[PDB]
DNA sequence: CGCGGGGGCGTCTGCGC
DNA sequence: GCGCAGACGCCCCCGCG
């Protein structure tokens, strides 16, 4: 509390005080995904928790699909969609079922969740 | 039924304050 | 030195031919 002082944070609803440099550094990373933003479009008022979410959201208004498939030339707006679509050519289906009479595999976690819902 | 496409979220890395 | 942002990865949910 004098010369020697603890670490602090500035984000809402946090403790705003930490005791370990790296523990606080890691803590700071947590809030980078919680920083409040709003849509920057001409006719929107939605909110986001990060620049990346807001930037992604802008793609829905702007039609910006820069992630073009090297094979299909199909333009996507997200890397996770492109990498997911990529597995279509890569035969990469790691999400195998665990039912007592199945071993069918999917390339998406939610596709496996869906499979189980139809099992 | 396989896959497109948007939401929210954690996170390493890099940059800027 | 820390904080924020930019960018990568996934889960989750919905809709379509
Ligand atoms: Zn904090
Ligand atoms: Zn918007
Ligand atoms: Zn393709
Ligand atoms: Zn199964």
């Amino acid at each position: 509390a004098s010369e020697k002082r603890p670490f602090m944070c500035a984000y809402p609803g946090c403790n705003k005080r930490y005791f370990k440099l790296s523990h606080l550094q890691m803590h700071s990373r947590k809030h980078t995904g919680e920083k409040p933003y709003q849509c920057d479009f001409k006719d929107c008022e939605r909110r986001f928790s990060r620049s990346d979410q807001l930037k992604r959201h802008q793609r829905r208004h702007t039609g910006v699909k820069p992630f073009q498939c090297k094979t299909c030339q199909r333009k996507f707006s997200r890397s996770d969609h492109l990498k997911t679509h990529t597995r279509t050519h890569t035969g990469e289906k790691p999400f195998s079922c665990r039912w007592p009479s199945c071993q069918k595999k999917f390339a998406r976690s939610d596709e496996l969740v869906r499979h189980h819902n139809m099992h």
